[PDB]
């Protein structure tokens, strides 16, 4: 069925857009939305209680607050300043938790996370270029027995969304790198609520 969204010139003003939102995405007030994180944190403790986390997107911290009291330490990267303000907000009863405004295509540490979490994100990037360069970045960041947990909204429903590929394109392109542990499928309402999630683990 026919749907309407917002419209903007270019990616940075629709996620601004959606973070001056009381509810950015809805992640709090969707069923489909606690569902998915649901799935999201349960896949995120599956080998227990996390050593050092990382979270790619946090959107106004719905998720980075499920995940926090899990990880021993956890950073968090969003490529939207506003998005880390409004997170660390959120999460404020916590001290073990660093943040940083960059883009994931921009972020070296010699950090490395027995846990992943890339979410609802890797869409905004603008090409399937990006993409491989970012997966490899993540990739080179994991610990040798860490877990990559990713999320997205299908191959179809992202293409609908202007964008270039969602989770079925990722998950074949991070299989190339990494050993697929499980996955689940999400769904929602609509065509646009369907999401495959996947656990990766480094094979090393
Ligand atoms: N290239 C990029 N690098 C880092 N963060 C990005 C990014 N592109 C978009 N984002 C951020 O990714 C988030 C997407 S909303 C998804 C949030 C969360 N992972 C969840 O599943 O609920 C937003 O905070 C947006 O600002």
């Amino acid at each position: 069925d026919p749907f309407t969204m917002v419209s903007v010139d270019n990616t940075y003003q629709s996620l601004e857009r959606e973070l001056a939102n009381d509810d950015p995405w809805r992640l709090d007030d969707n069923p489909f939305e606690r569902e998915r994180h649901t799935q999201l944190l349960r896949l995120s403790l599956s080998s227990g209680a996390v050593s050092n986390g990382l979270e790619i997107g946090c959107a106004a911290g719905a998720f980075t607050e499920k995940l926090a009291p899990h990880c021993k330490r956890l950073t968090v990267i969003d490529v939207m300043p506003r998005a880390i303000g409004r997170a660390c907000q959120r999460t404020k009863r916590w001290s073990h938790i660093s943040w940083a405004a960059t883009d994931i295509l921009q972020f070296s540490t010699a950090e490395l996370f027995d846990l992943i979490v890339v979410a609802e994100v890797l869409y905004y990037l603008e090409d399937m270029t990006q993409m491989r360069t970012a997966i490899d970045n993540m990739v080179k960041m994991l610990a040798p027995g860490g877990h990559l947990v990713f999320g997205s909204a299908r191959d179809a429903t992202c293409r609908r969304w202007g964008h270039v590929a969602g989770a079925e394109t990722v998950i074949t392109i991070l299989t190339e790198a990494l050993t697929e542990v499980e996955r689940v499928q999400c769904q929602g309402q609509s065509a646009d609520e369907d999401c495959l999630l996947a656990r990766f683990r480094n094979p090393e």
